[PDB]
Order: structure tokens, then C-alpha cells, then sequence
């Protein structure tokens, strides 16, 4: 019916969110799931920091909503419509380039459509599986080893390394395959703005 999670709040603020849910017969989870409907985010007056849940929130085209949505509904003895209340960036996108918009409204076409992503070698900040499940969420196709791209002329393939996580071999990925090596940052920024971005700024020196 309606399931909720929330990001970058203090307990003081959590309190309300609880008592907001409680009031309007809503369920609550600490852990973003496939079955969630809403992500609630701290802001500024509508700009959020960049949480893991931020991404999978958009990833989903769920309701990605700033906190004010709720303190304003407590105030006004009633729930407000969500459609007047979603977030509009962080740092990738300023107040400028609202993402969750497209996300929610798109879906019938995803932003990874017919691609193949391999999240290659060490991660940390945001660890492999979620990363994959992320792109997997917006219709990318997930490979485990470079040695599994079904090039089959048709589909386009990508490697994504997180660069720093490994302590200097990731120049020599081109030494195994004929997809490009974009950097994690490609995914993230692409999923924030929910366009599919330009590998240009994100490619990694591939060394014969
Ligand atoms: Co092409």
C-alpha cells in the first residue's frame, strides 16, 4: 500500500516521521527494499545530500520526497500530496537539475535500456551488489567477469571500476576486452540526473 524509508535524519526528526506514519496508517523500514514506495530526505528549502538510499530511491522511480513534506503535514492535520514535494539535487544536480522527476514519470523506458555493466574489481563507499542492483534497477544488464560480455554485435557493454579502491593494474583492463572503462562516478551521476550520460568525462586510460 504505502511503505517508507528515510535518510540523513536525527532521531529527533525520526520521531515525527514515525508519528507521521503511525497517524496515516503507513509502514516503515530502515532498509530500502524492492517493496518500498517512498524515500524521505533531509534538505535546505529541496536539495539533498547523496545517500545510498537516494540512488536506489530514484533507481526505483519511487517517491523521493524531502522531509518538509512531513513536518508540513503534521502541521496541517493531514497528509499532503507527494506530487508537490520531491527533491532536486545535491551536488551532481544543484537545486537546478531535479532527477527523481524523470525516474518516476519515465520507467516505460529506463535509462540503461540495452546495456551491459560490469562493476569491475574492488568497491567500498557503496559496495558491489547494491551498485549492480542499482543499474539492474534501471534496465542495465549485469555481468560478473569481463569474460562474459555477450557482445553479439547488438548490445553495448561497459566496465565500471571504482578507481581508488584498488591500491595500479586498472589501466590494463583494455588489455582484456572491447567495452569502455568508465568510473563509478558515471553510474551515480547518471542515475541522479536519470539521463544516461557521456562517457567522455569518465573514461580510464587504457594502456596497450
Ligand atoms: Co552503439
Amino acid at each position: 500500500r504505502m511503505s517508507m524509508v528515510v535518510s540523513g535524519l536525527t532521531p529527533e526528526e525520526f520521531m515525527l516521521v514515525y508519528k507521521f506514519a503511525r497517524k496515516h496508517h503507513i509502514t516503515l523500514t530502515n532498509l530500502i527494499t524492492e517493496e518500498t514506495t517512498h524515500v524521505v530526505m533531509k534538505t535546505d528549502a529541496f536539495v539533498c545530500e547523496r545517500t545510498l538510499k537516494y540512488f536506489l530511491g530514484i533507481a526505483g522511480g519511487k517517491w523521493v520526497v524531502s522531509y518538509f513534506w512531513v513536518t508540513q503535514s503534521i502541521k496541517e492535520r493531514k497528509m499532503l500530496n507527494e506530487h508537490d514535494f520531491e527533491v532536486r539535487g545535491d551536488v551532481v544536480n544543484g537545486r537546478n537539475h531535479q532527477g527523481p522527476k524523470r525516474a518516476r514519470e519515465s520507467q516505460d523506458r529506463k535509462i540503461f535500456r540495452g546495456l551491459e555493466i560490469c562493476c569491475y574489481g574492488p568497491f567500498t563507499n557503496k559496495p558491489t551488489d547494491q551498485l549492480e542492483w542499482m543499474v539492474q534497477l534501471c534496465g542495465a544488464s549485469v555481468v560478473k567477469e569481463l569474460s562474459s560480455f555477450t557482445l553479439g554485435t547488438g548490445v553495448h557493454p561497459i566496465v565500471v571500476v571504482q578507481p581508488d579502491a584498488w591500491t595500479n593494474g586498472f589501466h590494463a583492463i583494455g588489455q582484456m576486452c572491447e567495452a569502455p572503462v568508465v568510473t563509478r562516478e558515471w553510474v551515480l551521476d547518471s542515475v541522479a540526473l536519470y539521463q544516461c550520460q557521456e562517457l567522455d568525462t569518465y573514461l580510464i586510460p587504457q594502456i596497450p
